This record gives C-alpha cells, structure tokens and sequence, in this order.
C-alpha cells in the first residue's frame, strides 16, 4: 500500500510545510516510493493533493455519520453540523495548505472542476438534513438543492471570515445564524 | 502617478495571484520603480495590502449608496446589497486574497486591529439596514450587531464560494438567501 503510504506522508508534509514548499521529491523519498510510482498514481502534485482532500472529505462524512446520532430531529442535526464545521476548522491542520492550494488554482477550470465535485460532497450533508426534514414535517422546502447550496456557503462564510472574535462569540453567532435560517423556512 | 500607481498594480496582482503569490518584487518591476519608494507611505507589505483593502471597502460602500436609492424599503435594501455584492468590482474580488493574508498574520496583534477595524466598515451597511428597519417597523431585531455580523459573513460566503459558476445562478441563490434570512428575523 505505498499509494496509501504516499498519501499519508504527503498529508503530513503538506501539514508541516504547506502546499507550495512540499516537493514531490520529499514525498518520494519519505514514503520510500519513486517518481514513477507517484506519477502512475496521481500524475501531479495537484492531483495528489486533491486526492488527499477527498480522503479527508470521506473521513469527515464517516465522522458525521457517527456524530449525527446525537441529534434526534433534523432541526438539531442542522444546528449541530454547523457548530462542528466551525469548531473543527479551528484546529484543522490541513486548513492552511488548503487555503494555499485553493487560492492558487481557483483560476484553473481543470482543478476547479474536481474542486466542485468535492465541494458538492460536503453539501450533500445539508441536502440529506433538508430532505429528511421534509419527510418529518420539521419544515417544508421544495428546493432542497438550492437551500442546501445556500446553507453550505453561508455557513462556510461564517466559519471563514470571523476567526478573530473569541471562540465562544463565534459559536454563539453560528448558533444564532442556525436559528434565523431555520426559522425562515416555516 | 507616483503612489497611486503602485496601489493600482498591487490590487491587480493581489487578485490575479494570491497574497503571497504576489510580492514587492513583482509590484516594483511592473510598476517601474524601486524598493525604497514603498516605504514612507508604504511601510510593510501588509501595509500596502491593508491599504488597498481600505480603498476598496470605501469605493464599494460608496457605490452602494450611489445605488441604494433604487430601494424604497430596507427589506429591498438588504436584497439589493446582497445582489450587488455579486456583481461589483470592489472589495469582494479580494476575499480570497484577504483569506491568505489573515491566515499568515493572525499570530500578530497589529492585524487583529486593522483587520478588525475594517470589520466595522464591512458590517456597517447591514447595521444601518437593520437598525433603520427597526425604526421603520419592517421587523424587530434586538441584537443588530450579531445579525449584522452573521449577515455580512453569510453573504460574503455565498459570494466567495460559488465564484466560478453561472452568474445568474449566483444571483438566484443570493436572493433565496435574502428571502430566507429576512423571513427568519420575525
Ligand atoms: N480526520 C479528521 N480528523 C478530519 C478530517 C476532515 C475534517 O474536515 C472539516 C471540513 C469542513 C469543510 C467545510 C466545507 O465548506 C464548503 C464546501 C464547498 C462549498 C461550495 N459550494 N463550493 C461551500 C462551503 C475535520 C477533521
């Protein structure tokens, strides 16, 4: 599983030194693989990275699946998931390498394409919550996909453009948002 | 021009590339000058940047007023500000850039001050719209600043993380957002 070993070493290198400074050379030697093996599995560093991001997205889903059982109703799942997105990124190691990578390829439709497939995976969480909320009379939404992209992006905005305020303040605003939003659906 | 020529080329590269991707080296050469230049008015690099942000924030908040007249109620004002956010050429095209900046100077204090003193200029627009809406009885918000902040960030989110798809689809979501947010306020 040196494909797996490469993803691992790469994740760590990226975390320690960021996207730009990490060279496939380091990855090659530290994972005891080769330029060729690395080329055959990911073709480029960008792809390698995107690959990691999907693995990460997967772990996040897996995590959410276990964590969402703490929330009985969908209203609750909405409140909870948003809180998680805020508190977890506070200490997500890849966070900084992602920003680096993102704000460096959002100009390439090639990379930008896959970047959306990934983004869409994170949006499904909402889609599910919303779909389920319907089938339980918690709310009635006839445009799930829509409200889903909206929630996703609104929430990511609160997580991304607030950092400085103290952590409780943020959690507070987020929960406030989760309230206002959920309220304007009934 | 002298000073107001660098600022120009700067803003240009800060958007075209990242905050790091672009450096004084590039700015100087493409703005035909020397290093010294960038020192009396332009101390640090984050000085020239923090500057540019200020310019853009002002330009935007001004274009807003030279355009909010087209909205009789505040409910409409809210909607319009958010819709316009998506089409301007001011401030918002630097969110990606700002993100890097903040995530590379959040370890210092001279940042969480300007980078936070600008937050007022950023949420003011919503504060007025929400306060005035209270006097005008369109709604009743007793935690304006919270709501103002939550909105400023939710919106920035929708504008920033959808920036690469059908511009008219953006405008649609943004309106379903304004719709849903306002409906949750009462
Ligand atoms: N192994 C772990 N311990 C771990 C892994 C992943 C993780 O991930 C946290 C992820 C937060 C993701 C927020 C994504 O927000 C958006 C994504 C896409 C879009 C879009 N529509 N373009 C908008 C917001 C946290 C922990």
């Amino acid at each position: 599983n040196l494909k797996d070993k490469i993803l691992g070493v790469a994740k760590e290198l990226f975390i320690k030194n960021g996207y730009n400074a990490t060279t496939t050379g380091e990855i090659v030697k530290l994972s005891e693989s080769s330029k060729g093996n690395l080329y055959y599995h990911f073709k480029t560093k960008e792809n390698l990275f995107l690959e990691i991001l999907n693995i990460e997205e997967s772990k996040w889903q897996e995590q959410w699946k276990k964590e969402q059982i703490k929330a009985k109703t969908n209203r609750e799942k909405f409140y909870l998931y948003n809180e998680l997105s805020l508190t977890t990124e506070y200490y997500y190691p890849l966070q900084n390498a992602i920003i680096e990578f993102y704000t460096e390829y959002y100009k390439t439709n090639s990379i930008n394409e896959k970047m959306n497939k990934l983004e869409n995976k994170y949006i499904d969480a909402y889609h599910v919550i919303f779909k389920e909320g319907n089938l339980n009379g918690e709310w009635s939404i006839n445009d799930v996909n829509a409200v889903s992209k909206i929630a996703a992006n609104a929430v990511n905005g609160i997580v991304t453009f607030t950092h400085e305020q103290n952590i409780n303040e943020r959690i507070k605003l987020m929960n406030k948002f989760s309230q206002i939003f959920l309220n304007g659906l009934s």
